[PDB]
């Protein structure tokens, strides 16, 4: 493997909540001291904690593509931080059901675009995410999403997203990613269901095992669902490559309202992270 000659920043602290749970994402605003420059940013905030924080920053420092998010910096003043890109529309599970009724069938296709480059560009890293799903695509502006959350990531939990193979086998690949993205494109395509709602995570294994399968969303044609089928095929090397999922879309994308039936679908110096290099 080639050394990872990755850069890790340390940002000083004198350089509003966005939520917070099971840790806290603040919004913020990052002045590299010297620079007439001020970037917005998202921060998010023993012993264990700050080991798996980390190992999150390396992999999140490790990136650069522009369907992924990438770690500023750190910042070390009493917990560890970690800074990067503010995404002001927040992440895609939210922003589908919020805006149901005014997304439209070229959205839904282009962001299923989107993700499968960025999850093709962590195959090319050789990085295996393990935790793809729509709480985990954030929304730069609506015609630009990017994956994140590289807590779970290794070089080649959340069972409901898993591969059959992951959930009896603890075996995850490029192709058990490719399932996690089937399940993420059912989120998108019912404006953000929870898949198996109602089923308790334990009994998923055995669902599957039957040949159950999420059912096909009321926008989809028959061409759409079929992609996500194919993602959840028991033999993960009959399922798409990321690289096919790009090319399906994107034919797709260019006449979306034969593939998706949706009704009516018919502060100075402020820059931007993605300009800040
Ligand atoms: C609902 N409106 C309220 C608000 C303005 C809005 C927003 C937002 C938001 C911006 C982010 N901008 C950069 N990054 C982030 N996340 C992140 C990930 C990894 C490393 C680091 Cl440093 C990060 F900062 C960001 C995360 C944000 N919220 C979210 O994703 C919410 C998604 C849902 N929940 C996920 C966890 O389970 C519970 C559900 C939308």
């Amino acid at each position: 493997e080639a050394p990872n000659q990755a850069l890790l920043r340390i940002l000083k602290e004198t350089e509003k909540v966005l939520g917070s749970g099971a840790g806290t994402v603040y919004k913020g605003l990052w002045i590299p001291e010297g620079e007439k420059v001020k970037i917005p940013v998202a921060i998010k905030e023993s012993p264990k904690a700050n080991k798996e924080i980390l190992d999150e920053a390396y992999v999140m420092a490790s990136v650069d593509n522009p369907h992924v998010c990438r770690l500023l910096g750190i910042c070390l003043t009493s917990t560890v931080q970690l800074i990067t890109q503010l995404m002001p529309f927040g992440c895609l599970l939210d922003y589908v059901r919020e805006h149901k009724d005014n997304i439209g069938s070229q959205y839904l296709l282009n962001w299923c675009v989107q993700i499968a480059k960025g999850m093709n560009y962590l195959e090319d890293r050789r990085l295996v995410h393990r935790d793809l799903a729509a709480r985990n695509v954030l929304v730069k502006t609506p015609q630009h999403v990017k994956i994140t959350d590289f807590g779970l990531a290794k070089l080649l939990v959340p069972i409901k997203w898993m591969a059959l193979e992951s959930i009896l086998h603890r075996i995850y690949t490029h192709q058990s990613d490719v399932w996690s993205y089937g399940v993420t494109v059912w989120e998108l395509m019912t404006f953000g269901s929870k898949p198996y709602d109602g089923i308790p995570a334990s009994e998923i294994s055995s669902i599957l095992e039957k040949g159950e399968r999420l059912p096909q969303p009321p926008i989809c044609t028959i061409d759409v669902y079929m992609i996500m089928v194919k993602c959840w095929m028991i033999d993960a090397d009959s399922r798409p490559k990321f690289r096919e999922l790009i090319i399906e879309f994107s034919k797709m994308a260019r006449d979306p309202q034969r593939y998706l039936v949706i009704q009516g679908d018919e502060m100075d110096d402020v820059v931007d992270a993605d300009e800040y290099l």
